[PDB]
């Protein structure tokens, strides 16, 4: 397939600093849909403002966590099969801590604006496409955990 090798080339550019890439990932996010922030509740405290959870150390683990799928999704790009059962129970676990299914679609659209800024006119529109149908197959995986 000619979309799993733009998907490995435009990852080894962003795995090469996960932590700075993911941080990107997470400020486009709460510029989005700011309601997603109280969700990340560490000792049953509230983030006040999108720049306090740049602060916790909980939360900068998250952003590790995040990545780390990904990369497991890349690595796998061509049997998605294989990470089927992983991907529901997180859908269950997101589904636990508070998480809509809605906001998966706010996730990808900040996923590709990382991507965006990452590859500038690397980021080709075969590269977007690419992208959008690996996550596309990462979120249906994880929507089984809402039930269905
Ligand atoms: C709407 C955005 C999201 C919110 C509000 C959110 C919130 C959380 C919270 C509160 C936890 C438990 C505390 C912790 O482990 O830090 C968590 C666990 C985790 N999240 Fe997220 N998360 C979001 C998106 C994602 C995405 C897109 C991925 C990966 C693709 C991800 C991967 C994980 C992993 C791997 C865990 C640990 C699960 C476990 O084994 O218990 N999360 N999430």
């Amino acid at each position: 397939r000619p979309e799993s090798e733009l998907i490995r080339q435009s990852w080894r550019v962003v795995s090469r600093s996960p932590l700075e890439h993911g941080t990107v990932l997470f400020a486009r996010l709460f510029a989005l849909e700011p309601s997603l922030l109280p969700l990340f509740q560490y000792n049953g405290r509230q983030f006040s403002s999108p720049e306090d959870s740049l602060s916790s150390p909980e939360f900068l683990d998250h952003i590790r966590k995040v990545m780390l799928v990904i990369d497991a999704a890349v690595t796998n790009v061509e049997d998605l099969s294989s990470l089927e059962e992983y991907l529901t129970s997180l859908g269950r676990k997101h589904r636990a801590v508070g998480v809509r299914l809605s906001s998966f679609s706010t996730v990808g659209e900040s996923l590709l604006y990382m991507l965006e800024k990452s590859l500038g006119p690397d980021f080709t529109p075969a590269t977007r496409t690419a992208w959008s149908r690996l996550y596309g197959a990462v979120v249906q995986a994880m929507s089984r955990g809402w039930d269905g």
